[PDB]
């Protein structure tokens, strides 16, 4: 019923006294997608890595479905687990780099929209928990240390 | 605390019972119950799965409404003779399913396509389509014209 398609988030950010950003199986994954048959759109769709639908007619699972239309077919993402997926680090500040794939049939994703669970260790190796980065920069301070930490100009890409 | 509740109403025509079983894709238009926020034609079946944040339970579905860091739920509630719609029953409002709801209000139901019927001479149907709210097909082995016609439903 689809041709499935390997789909990457691609991220890219400067980085100040922070050893990694990464997040975690609670992390929150939002976008706006579109039918690949059709015109149909839907916005922020909001699923986890662990969530668990199981497909008709199939004997898979997917983490995120959707069905388009009145007719039987069932449109799929899932996560697909790379190793060091979701860890952006010191190394790579300010280099575009692969963050997640998606799996998709039946779907395309669009806009991507950074959540607010990310996790932010610093070089210091302290770490943030609720960094928000749905406003594509932020920072906190190390008072242990008296250390600026910040993560600016978030950039990003759904190929 | 209490469940959420789809009715439904229709005229049989040699049906034993309209159900569902585990595929069944329930369709919601759905209301945040602190806020104007909305959200049209979510779906889900009453075997998903969703990890629910400070709980041991999980949902069926779920949706944060806004960036608070807080989730809002919806789970299916198994009671007597759930999803299913009798003979003896024809004509009436019955019960057809409940829904434990959190943070959520649902506004609007929508039949979907996988419905199932068992005619009065013990044959099955599947794929019933009621999305447009009648249905019929035919029994060979024994002539008899099968329907359900006009249904009608309410969710609360």
């Amino acid at each position: 019923h689809h041709h499935m398609k390997n789909t990457v988030v691609r991220i890219k950010a400067e980085l100040e006294n922070v050893k990694r950003l990464f997040c975690d199986d609670e992390y929150l994954w939002i976008f706006n997608i579109r039918d690949s048959t059709s015109s149909l759109t839907r916005d922020n769709i909001q699923f986890r890595k662990t969530d668990i639908l199981e497909i008709p007619n199939s004997r898979g699972t997917a983490n995120f479905m959707i069905k388009w239309t009145e007719y039987p077919k069932y449109s799929t993402i899932n996560f697909v687990n790379t190793k060091n997926s979701c860890s952006y680090e010191e190394v790579n500040n300010n280099e575009w780099r692969d963050f997640a794939s998606f799996e998709c049939r039946g779907i395309e994703l669009i806009d991507f929209f950074p959540s607010n669970n990310f996790i932010v260790e610093d070089t210091k190796g302290k770490l943030y928990y609720d960094v928000n980065l749905s406003d594509q920069n932020w920072c906190d301070y190390n008072e242990e240390h008296e250390m600026c930490v910040g993560i600016y100009n978030l950039e990003y890409e759904v190929n």
